[PDB]
């Protein structure tokens, strides 16, 4: 028996010398086994990065960057692993808006997993969220 095995991948948010909401009941302050794993690499080491990161949660709040983001990048690494429990999610950015819209990621999320949490999600965004996909893993 064990907890959730989640993480966020590239740069997410610490809400320790930031302030966010994250740690509102759940995240980490729920109990789950999380790695903050940092910005995009080569996917191959990514991939060496997923056997310690072989977290069936793996939201890389991606700040644009890599293959797509993490989507063509990782998520393709995903594909040729087995997307057994990893579910890729997506989040961070900047500049969206079109960010509910766009029927390409949002193609990526209902082909696969590829949800997409930035400002503007609830305050528990890719966190309740990458929990969803975990319930729809």
């Amino acid at each position: 028996m064990e907890k959730k095995t989640i993480v966020l991948g590239v740069i997410g948010s610490d809400c320790h010398a930031v302030g966010n909401k994250i740690l509102d009941h759940a995240f980490t302050n729920a109990g789950f086994n999380v790695v903050n794993i940092g910005v995009l690499s080569p996917q191959e080491v990514f991939i060496k990065a997923a056997i310690e990161t072989k977290a069936d949660a793996i939201l890389l709040s991606s700040l644009y960057g890599q293959g797509e983001i993490d989507c063509k990048g990782l998520r393709q690494k995903c594909d040729e692993a087995g997307l057994e429990g990893i579910l890729l999610y997506v989040g961070g950015n900047i500049v969206v808006g079109k960010q509910h819209w766009p029927d390409v990621e949002k193609r990526f999320k209902d082909m696969g997993y590829d949800r997409v949490y930035a400002p503007g999600t609830p305050p528990e965004v890719g966190i309740a969220d990458l929990k969803k996909d975990l319930n729809i893993e």
